[PDB]
């Protein structure tokens, strides 16, 4: 069932913008997340190597970094693997649409752009498994 994913356009660290309901048909786990955020970073390990297992299944990451700059996030990328979508919320006008608090917050967004899952809080691997099977097509 779900409600409604909040629409979004945002860049990514090479400024090509990315708009989430062009996404649509896939499945979108859509994490927020900073670079100097504990719990985050212990996940995208996690989430780079479910990624290799999902893509073929129809299943996109959108991690969305709340307001730091390009060279911070392109910095963290390269020291964490990251091998999937990240886009810039520079002016936090995202995170509020989402209405995220704690980071990271992820949101579960199925084929037809409905959010059926959050999930606040750092991810186990088995666990994110589990939530990009939810939202495959």
């Amino acid at each position: 069932e779900g409600s409604d994913a909040p629409n979004f356009v945002l860049e990514d660290t090479n400024g090509k913008r990315i708009e989430l309901s062009d996404l649509k048909g896939k499945g979108v786990f859509l994490n927020f997340w900073g670079t100097w955020c504990e719990p985050c970073k212990k996940e995208f390990p996690y989430m780079a190597n479910q990624y290799k297992h999902f893509k073929s299944q129809g299943v996109e990451i959108v991690a969305v970094n709340v307001g730091e700059s390009k060279i911070a996030v392109h910095n963290f990328m390269k020291s964490y693997g990251v091998n999937f979508p990240v886009v810039l919320d520079t002016d936090r006008q995202v995170l509020d649409a989402y209405d995220v608090s704690p980071l990271p917050t992820t949101f579960l967004i199925n084929p037809e752009g409905k959010v059926v899952k959050v999930v606040t809080g750092t991810m186990t691997e088995s666990m994110i498994h589990d939530y990009m099977n939810l939202i495959k097509p």
